[PDB]
């Protein structure tokens, strides 16, 4: 918990790549003969209020679509949807493919993102899916899309693409099956996240991280009980906290000798009073973007 | 300025290497023909308090490094020290060597980390060099190195180099000609850091950028001189404000309408207030890790 780390990048970069339909530009991912964008792409300005995607894709041919890798065409030869994802069939299948999975993440679960600025990728930050179904990304000078994804060794696990900022600073998307997460849709119109919570096992998890990092003055001699504690962090925007979280904290709490209850009247002691002047882990705020498994 | 980011760091992984001789085993650098590394790669447990490197060096030969790139076994054919690094000549170029420079960096100045953790490369941040030159980085479960870059075009330019935790949890390295940044030295004495200070200059630009995304909350009617500004902003532990640093701002105030002095006078009542409970750019805490240069590219 020193530091937010990122996934290294490499296996990613080879897969962008710049998808034009009319004027609008974004960035596709390119694995085997597929590229996979937000199908929002076939619309024009005008078609964005209330489109029909069925109807503006019929009426689309394979030469609408413009597949850029560097400086390299690509020719699409075929495109179907699925879901809000537009898949686009090439004539050629991408070299640099990695080993790869689809796969559907849940909230509090992290991972890296490659973002697209300016049309190449130009930035990689690590992140968590918020209980509000969005994730808090740098959206400045617009941006080109990016996607989410996790390395388990030589496999990279893509969860997430963008699609569309809200009114607020953070960003709403799909899994790569174009099935949202959250209550959204690809549409311009009044859409707004609801209200975010911070993820209390992870703040767990973190504390945990601190105290074999040797940071120790938060403990205390007390425990609490899950529903005493739920009714404090309700009251403070946390998430309750079930008996599953503290299973999968359970590890954490063998290794260090601190039980999950034990932890919590730490924590429930911590938003009733506050840091004051000392800090965890060399930081002054509670992080809720790393996980247990992160922590290891 | 809401999420820190880093480069993208394909163009730096072709390029890491797992350099071994005797029991250590830590990462290096792969550029055409070379491969760099810290020197202390040749030490025993032993020789770390007062290590002689070039004697250490000389008992050695070619074939008592051991190089691997991924799975295979790159042949040494010679090898020479330039100050703290160590060059090892291998008769095989990367054939992935990007274009690539060498350039010495200055505290305050931010750059992009690939860490190695278990012989490879496995994580990557953002991060500034600190006034007392050394690294927030992360050390944990078994280090093996790192290597800090920026990417500008399709150049990299390599800036660091890691070659000890210091006793704090802060990290010490060198430029990729060997030198140090800062006042340490490769050998497991007694060395301490000096005060680590906010770096006032990133801190502005900052809420400027702040004032161009339209959060405007703690601005104040004031104006302050630089040498008032500066009496004050040393009583926070913040880094004293040169003209270069209001020059360089220049762009920023132009943009924005709002004169340095007047942005200091702000940072001034921030300092005295805190934050209540608000927050700037999403941020809770006030950031000193975005450049002014940063910030105009992304404003």
């Amino acid at each position: 918990g020193f530091r937010k780390m990122a996934f290294p990048s490499g296996k990613v970069e080879g897969c962008m790549v710049q998808v034009t339909c009319g004027t609008t530009t974004l960035n596709g991912l390119w694995l085997d003969d597929v590229v996979y964008c937000p199908r929002h792409v076939i619309c024009t300005s005008e078609d964005m209020l209330n489109p029909n995607y069925e109807d503006l894709l019929i009426r689309k041919s394979n030469h609408n679509f413009l597949v850029q890798a560097g400086n390299v065409q690509l020719r699409v030869i075929g495109h179907s949807m699925q879901n809000c994802v537009l898949k686009l069939k090439v004539d050629t299948a991408n070299p640099k493919t990695p080993k790869y999975k689809f796969v559907r993440i849940q909230p509090g679960q992290t991972f890296s993102v490659l973002a697209c600025y300016n049309g190449s990728p130009s930035g990689v930050y690590q992140c968590a899916m918020r209980p509000n179904f969005t994730i808090k990304g740098s959206f400045l000078n617009g941006s080109c899309g990016s996607v989410g994804f996790n390395i388990d060794y030589d496999c990279v696990s893509f969860c997430y693409m963008h699609h569309m900022e809200l009114p607020t600073g953070v960003h709403a998307g799909t899994d790569l099956e174009g099935n949202f997460y959250g209550p959204f849709v690809d549409r311009q119109t009044a859409q707004a996240a609801g209200t975010d919570t911070t993820i209390t096992v992870n703040v767990l998890a973190w504390l945990y991280a601190a105290v074999i990092n040797g940071d120790r003055w938060f403990l205390n001699r007390f425990t609490t009980t899950l529903n005493d504690f739920n009714l404090v962090a309700m009251k403070y925007n946390y998430e309750p906290l079930t008996q599953d979280h503290v299973d999968i904290l359970g590890p954490l709490s063998a290794q260090t000798g601190i039980a999950v209850l034990d932890m919590c009247a730490s924590l429930k002691e911590l938003l009733q009073n506050g840091m004051n002047g000392r800090t965890i882990l060399g930081s002054a705020l509670l992080e809720d973007e790393f996980t247990p498994f992160d922590v290891v």
